């Protein structure tokens, strides 16, 4: 067996928590669909975490999940969003690399960041432009 | 499975009422665009400004070279292949579609489902931009309407 390893970019053991996310825009599983295209469109994000009136994390909302549920006559404009949540996205630590996070951006279009506290607490979304402008800066 | 079963079967009659409207529907934004002379560093900033994923690489004239996307800014960042000072020229991309006004969201739709975007060139003269098209410019139109 031969191996092979990369060398590795300054920024590619620095954290998570470096690139100075903001706090995550959310919405309740029971606004509609319509309501949360709204909400998307003015922000310019293509998804959000929903959360439940406790504060629990039930999963994302994406642009791309919600147009091939349109697409598949399953939900509609003004059915609740929570008909939408899409369970499998990835997360990643505060304290984790900017190396693992690159990687993750390259398979997908955002990660969810998590810090451990005495519960698994949401930080904000990560997407290729939290890297990129940190990188480029 | 089953459900792929039913949507195959009954593809034609499960065709949005609005399949066979046209691009033109969406009523697009004005493009913003660079010029391949611009640096990648620069091109991020505009469009993390913006919140654009994409932008098209045009000339001097507005002859369309091809896009910019962050994956792919992203990709040939982590390989090596440019650093931000270089100029943007050194990633075009151009592994994306374009469509027309005329062209239908139908066509958009399948487009969508595997890309991240189009581009939207003028009816007549395909080398010049109209505008980019997203999943978020269908999404409006379709709650809009419904
Ligand atoms: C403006 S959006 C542009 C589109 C991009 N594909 C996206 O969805 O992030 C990019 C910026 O918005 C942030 N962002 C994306 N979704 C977010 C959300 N639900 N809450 C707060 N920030 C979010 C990203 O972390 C990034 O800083
Ligand atoms: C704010 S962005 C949000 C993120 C989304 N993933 C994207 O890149 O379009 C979505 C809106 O910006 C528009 N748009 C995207 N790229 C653009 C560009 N280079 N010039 C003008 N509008 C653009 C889209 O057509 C859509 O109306």
């Amino acid at each position: 067996n031969l191996y092979f390893q990369s060398m590795k970019p300054w920024w590619w053991h620095l954290r998570v928590q470096e690139l100075g996310l903001s706090a995550p825009l959310t919405v309740l599983p029971t606004i509609t669909c319509g309501h949360t295209i709204e909400i998307l469109r003015e922000k310019g994000f293509d998804q959000a975490p929903v959360v439940d009136e406790a504060g629990v994390i039930l999963g994302m909302v994406t642009l791309g999940n919600m147009l091939s549920s349109l697409l598949a006559g399953k939900v509609q404009p003004s059915d609740q969003v929570g008909k939408v949540i899409y369970k499998q996205f990835k997360q990643i630590r505060l304290t984790d690399t900017l190396g693992r996070l690159s990687h993750i951006l390259e398979m997908d279009h955002f990660a969810l960041v998590v810090h451990e506290q005495q519960r698994q607490m949401v930080f904000g979304v990560v997407t290729a432009i939290d890297l990129l402008n940190f990188v480029a800066a």
